[PDB]
């Protein structure tokens, strides 16, 4: 995974292959674990997840009675591989009419653009897609979706600026079912300034969907930006506590040294990481595969 390896360069400065130069010729002691702990934190692995990692490393190293630091690399590969393995369930949007994905997250992390990429990917697999411009007060985000949808021959349900979000989405599910759409992707508001207001809106949207399908939304997908580091974790915590997240898309891993936040997100929530954005192309919004990611992160 060449493209994946290249996109992770900044994170690899401290993690994965980044561990190699740190362990080189070192002996295993408190100083070393201290330095390792520092590289993990710098990469935004997070205090709690770093502690779990160091603790399990400490133990595994003692069980095998290791003396030379170079060997800690493989133990870390296994330990960190384990953390991501627990959230490796791929998103399966098949067999529904439609399969409803409610895209949540704050403004400015590229939700609308992620919606476009996901819509193209599903069409490239043979599925029909419909979009719902549920971020009703942001005329620019609604217009972005409408214009792009028009030219890609993808129906977009939208109403006047300030329309009730739950109503636009209700109408979109209604239109999706009438037209035999396979996947419906709904955008949502993202002003985290007034958290209670935003969360109540999402709760309403979710309640209203039940009038049409007891199973909708089939996926509540949070989009977070890896370059915002631990802010991504704070955002995940907020949305998850309010509404139930069933999937996470982590974008902008390319170029940030904070790629370690993926471990923090995986470990603290246990919510499947569905996609990781590692470039600007449609295919760069990669369905997440824990093994490919770990191999790319740890490869020299």
């Amino acid at each position: 995974f060449a493209r994946l390896k290249r996109s992770l360069l900044k994170t690899k400065e401290n993690l994965g292959s980044g561990f190699i130069s740190l362990f080189r010729g070192k002996k295993i002691d408190d100083d070393l674990f201290e330095e390792l702990e520092e590289q993990l934190l710098i990469a935004d692995v997070g205090v709690e997840t770093t502690r779990k990692i160091i603790t399990n490393l400490t133990e595994g190293a003692s069980r095998k009675q290791l003396r030379d630091a170079e060997a800690l690399y493989g133990l870390l590969k296994e330990e960190m591989g384990e953390i991501l393995a627990k959230v490796d369930e791929p998103l399966n949007v098949e067999g529904k009419a439609p399969f409803v994905i409610l895209m949540v997250g704050v403004n400015g992390v590229g939700k609308t653009t992620t919606i476009g990429k996901l819509a193209r990917q599903f069409e490239q697999q043979g599925k029909s897609v419909m979009l719902a411009a549920g971020d009703t007060f942001r005329a620019a985000a609604v217009e972005q979706l409408q214009v792009w949808g028009q030219r890609n021959n993808i129906p977009v349900i939208a109403q006047h600026t300030g329309a009730d979000s739950a109503s636009v989405i209700f109408d979109a599910i209604q239109a999706a079912k009438a037209r035999n759409i396979d996947v419906l992707i709904a955008d949502t508001a993202g002003r985290l300034q007034n958290k209670s207001h935003l969360m109540e809106e999402l709760k309403k949207i979710v309640r209203v969907m039940k009038k049409l399908d007891v199973e909708a939304p089939h996926e509540v997908m949070l989009t977070i930006d890896a370059s915002t580091g631990q802010n991504a974790v704070s955002q995940a915590k907020l949305f998850h506590e309010a509404v139930g997240l069933t999937g996470i898309t982590l974008t902008k891993l390319d170029g940030t040294a904070k790629g370690g936040v993926i471990f923090s997100v995986a470990d603290q929530f246990g919510i499947p990481i569905r996609y990781i954005g590692v470039g600007e192309r449609i295919e760069d919004l990669r369905p997440f595969k824990a093994d490919d990611f770990i191999e790319a992160l740890f490869a020299r």
